[PDB]
């Protein structure tokens, strides 16, 4: 556990990103929390990681597909903890079209902010942690950091570029007390894909859990989805002394999509 | 933890296998333990599991390089754990030489423990994981098993099969309440890798703890060894709730090894 | 060979690029070329691939860090060539610096060109090839499409994205009569290498080459140089027949970087 | 083209192999051919190669699931030949069956066949390459080497095995004018994987065809057989002066099986 420790989780207020921000304030960990929703429902979220847990949480609004404003998050975010051990750098989009007709303003958008949002973070997050000998950068990637489908173009250009860029942390901040992993996970059942199973219900001409099945069925050998608990709990993990010598590899919770 | 489960890990008589089934006694677990050794001090081994952490060890002797021998070892494990929940396929040997001097017999006796003894455990445990729904198989495959480097082909080889077998079984079993991972280490000092140290000493005229260095820095970017608590630590989070969709993948502790 | 074929290449004034263009005229193809360079100097490769080749060539400036003026060069190459068989995105920069010094705008630039080029490029090319059921897309990454060195963070980042986008573009087009493949190459010793060579021997206080020396012995087994004409012949291979079926994969010419 | 070369194809009596032999031959390699068959046909086959394309061709009959069989196999290839310039290790076996069912004699059988004799057939050839400073090693491994499917433990375990062989021997031999690569083809309509299509037809209830699409459609994107031909033609390609620097590396040709 985490007692002590200062975390920050990018798109936080909801989905996997909020359930990280959980896990790791029942570990202990103060955590700065990070996103777009209805501002009674984000300080409802706030204020139960602190009165659950009995840690301090703060919410920084910031839009991360913005350069200077990611470095600017995490400055005010160390302010706001005293310090900055832990970067989840989790917020992300989706957007499917095949090559030839994805908008290109949506390219950007998802370059932008599953992509560049991540080298920012990192950037301005690292001279803390270098200064402290410590630091654990979880990025979340996707099996789609690691192999295709049709009609993600952006996202999987996005996601193996977030493979690539966690490898080059990990290598330069070898041996300082620094990680730097990316979480694969293969499909979770938050809005992001609750779309996806909608448009292909629609297509179909199915209901929802028939469309489920069809989703998981094509991708997910274990016909089972992952959940935002489980991968708090492989971040809990990555941030354990356990993975000390963990860094510059991807943590793949995808019901064997990867292995086929 | 593990409280209640019933483990069995190969070649726990010493190294890595031993922290492994340390740290599974530790969270709860019964464990079987295996391996060479002398008889005096495998028994201490396996009072110590017992003394410490108030939990049920034996301890069978089986060469698995032997097909038969490893079936009915799984097979006396579970009888007498009664039943089996976590299987740690550990055992193994190495030997360096160029391929086209490399001894026929050491590549034979290299897959048989390293790669063969994995398939003929696994296919033992499986269907008593079967059909209580339930099972971990935790494969030590090692960061060979995904890249190489000179004068290691058979353990090269034998560790990419390692990977492959997991897969395999993992998507044979998807679904079922079984996953099956390879953890993949990078430099851990155990007296397999000592060995490789002391030759590199004599080979280069320096100092001991000079040549181990030498070895981490040409390979593992943190200079710094993996521990076996820290692979036991692994084994204990594939064995969790958390990692219930982890499946058909490898977990590299290698201190970036993969990462370049 | 390839009598008849409508080939560009991006980033074909100079380096990998004009071997590519050069081997693809030699085998018959008709060849847009682009890039920056002096205006006597680029006229002469074209007039070149001309009268020794017999083949025809345009070369049409774009800067390609713009996406219309990416997707308008594509359009612009087809109607020159009266079609567009074979599309090779070649055009790249690099800068070298650890990540929480690394230039922005430079993170910007080496995303804009190395990645999203390849994106818009593509999408441009894709529909002249679907109707007439057969293209080839080559897209140029790098051994830094697979793995990481330090301080290369957005050049490794682009480069995974790379491979990723190659991924989505092969499955999209899957049976459609278009492959679309990344040659990864190690080092080249063009003057996007020498640049880095120059500066070990800056560092170093060593001879050129010396330090090239230094360079491939770090990263590169065979201790020699790719050619850019090699990479010139492994795109002629892709648009043979007998890669009709070869599509969604990396070909690694890289004297060994990946296998270790 | 291959004019003078001297090259082995074990298990070329029939499907890969004998195209692979072909392609060589008739790129003007003198040829050593392998493998089981009715002598009638294998004769017909070697004095086939002599009459079309001018070359030397000898049947060497030898089960390479024997170790020092194989490494006599090599002595008599290169006694036959007058030289080794070009090893194939092609010979291999299939065997369908989930891991607890999994007969061990076919565990043992495709080990020694499909891992071990690549083992042998290369510690043979080296020292022969290694004496001219010229060689090329080739190993034919599978999609299969790369990913998993159910059912087919001793096969993905061999296929990995061999990629990971791959590797090693070409580091223990970069520099030295030595290459070793594995192309890892998809499906490939030969009596291996007819007899495959055979059982899914049973399974089904559906003609042989609607079996052969519906083996496609779950594996291979394209929805077409990798031809064998067209692996020939990989082979000729990494035997050119175009790949002199490709080495310890995978050539896929899958139809996009690996992208996804
Ligand atoms: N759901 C899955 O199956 C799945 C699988 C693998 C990876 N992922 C990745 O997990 C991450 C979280 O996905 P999710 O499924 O929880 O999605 P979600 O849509 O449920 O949540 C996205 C979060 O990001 C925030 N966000 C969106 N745009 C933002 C911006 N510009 N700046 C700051 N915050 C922003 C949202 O407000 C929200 O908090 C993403 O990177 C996604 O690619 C998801
Ligand atoms: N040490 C490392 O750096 C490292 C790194 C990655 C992977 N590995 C793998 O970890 C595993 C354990 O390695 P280690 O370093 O602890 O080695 P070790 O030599 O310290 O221990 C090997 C264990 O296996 C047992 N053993 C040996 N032959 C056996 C046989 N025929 N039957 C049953 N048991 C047998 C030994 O008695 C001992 O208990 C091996 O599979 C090894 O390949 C080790
Ligand atoms: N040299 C290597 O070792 C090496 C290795 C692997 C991959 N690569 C890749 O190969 C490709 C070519 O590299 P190179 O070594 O030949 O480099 P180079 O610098 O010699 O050539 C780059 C080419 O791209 C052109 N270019 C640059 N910016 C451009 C822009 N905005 N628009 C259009 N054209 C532009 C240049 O004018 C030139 O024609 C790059 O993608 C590079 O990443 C190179
Ligand atoms: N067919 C495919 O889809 C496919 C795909 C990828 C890889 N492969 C690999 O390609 C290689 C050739 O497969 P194929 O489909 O042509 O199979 P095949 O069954 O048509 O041919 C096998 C060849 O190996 C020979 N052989 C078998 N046992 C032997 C032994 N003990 N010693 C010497 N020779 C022996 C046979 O006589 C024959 O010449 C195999 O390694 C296979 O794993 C095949
Ligand atoms: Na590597
Ligand atoms: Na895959």
């Amino acid at each position: 556990m985490l007692k002590g420790k200062k975390a920050v989780v990018t798109g936080s207020t909801s989905g996997i990103g909020l359930a990280m921000a959980t896990e790791l304030a029942k570990a202990g960990a103060d955590v700065v929390i990070n996103g777009f929703g209805q501002p009674e429902d984000i300080e409802r979220e706030r204020s139960t990681l602190e009165s659950k847990f009995g840690v301090k949480a703060y919410y920084l609004n910031a839009d991360l597909s913005d350069a200077q404003a990611t470095r600017d998050f995490i400055a005010k975010a160390a302010e706001a903890l005293g310090g900055l051990d832990i970067l989840v750098n989790n917020a992300g989009i989706q957007h499917t079209a095949p090559i030839e007709e994805f908008p290109v303003d949506k390219w950007n958008a998802i370059i932008a902010l599953n992509l560049s949002a991540v080298f920012h973070g990192t950037a301005a997050a690292l001279p803390i942690m270098q200064k402290q000998g410590w630091g654990r950068i979880i990025n979340i990637a996707s099996a789609h950091g690691l192999v295709a489908s049709v009609n993600k173009s952006a996202y999987v250009a996005a996601k193996h570029g977030v493979v690539g860029l966690t490898k080059v942390t990990a290598l330069e901040n070898a041996g300082k007390g620094i990680t730097c992993n990316a979480i694969c996970p293969g499909w979770v059942r938050t809005p992001l894909v609750e779309k996806q199973i909608e448009a292909i219900s629609q297509q179909k001409g199915i209901d929802i859990e028939a469309a489920a099945r069809e989703l998981l069925a094509e991708k997910q050998p274990s016909l089972q989805f992952v959940t935002p608990e489980q991968l708090g709990g492989a971040a809990v993990f990555l941030s354990s002394a356990a993975a000390d010598q963990m860094t510059g590899t991807t943590l793949s919770l995808d019901g064997g999509w990867t292995a086929r």
